[PDB]
RNA sequence: CGUAAA
């Protein structure tokens, strides 16, 4: 909808293909789980720039999924395909500062007041997500757990929705 | 200096 590629499966013959790094985390609360954020933030975005020009900035970087852009008030929310490129992107992109665009971290899943920002990552518990947020979390295409059942100390990649 | 759509 929201995304370049509306209907892509996460294929090894897919050049936007990344594996799902799952990770058990036991310092974590009883049935809470960890989520590392592929959505960036971007402010500063000019009036003439659009939608396939921040995609097309960021290609040296980082692969990107989905752009929703707001013109107006000067902002953006990209999904890259995986976390690690999204790191890379915080860190080496627009290094310089030639553009004027400045990279944050998002939240692209669970709650927006779980997010520890900084860092980028949601600290979660279970009974703060819906049946569909449970539901894309095992079964998502980016991300997830693909078909790990959740469980307290789980930690993955923020997982694709439907929106 | 803007953190949203479900």
């Amino acid at each position: 909808n929201h995304h370049l590629y509306p209907d892509e499966l996460n294929v090894s013959n897919n050049p936007h293909y990344r594996p799902k790094p799952v990770s058990y985390d036991s310092t974590l609360p009883p049935d809470h789980i960890k989520v590392y954020s592929r959505t960036l933030f971007i402010g500063g975005v000019p009036l003439n720039m659009k939608e396939w020009d921040l995609a097309n900035v960021l290609k040296p970087f980082a692969e990107v999924q989905s752009v929703i852009l707001n013109n107006s008030r000067k902002h953006a929310f990209v999904k890259v395909y995986s976390r690690h490129e999204a790191e890379n992107v915080l860190q080496n992109f627009n290094k310089d500062g030639a553009l004027p665009l400045r990279t944050r971290w998002g939240v692209g899943f669970g709650p927006r007041d779980c997010c520890d920002y900084q860092h980028g990552y949601s600290i979660i518990p279970m009974h703060r997500l819906t049946d569909a947020d449970k539901k894309w979390s095992v079964s998502a295409q980016w991300g997830g757990t693909s078909g790990q059942p959740l469980v307290t100390g789980i930690v993955f990649e923020e997982p694709d929705i439907i929106v």
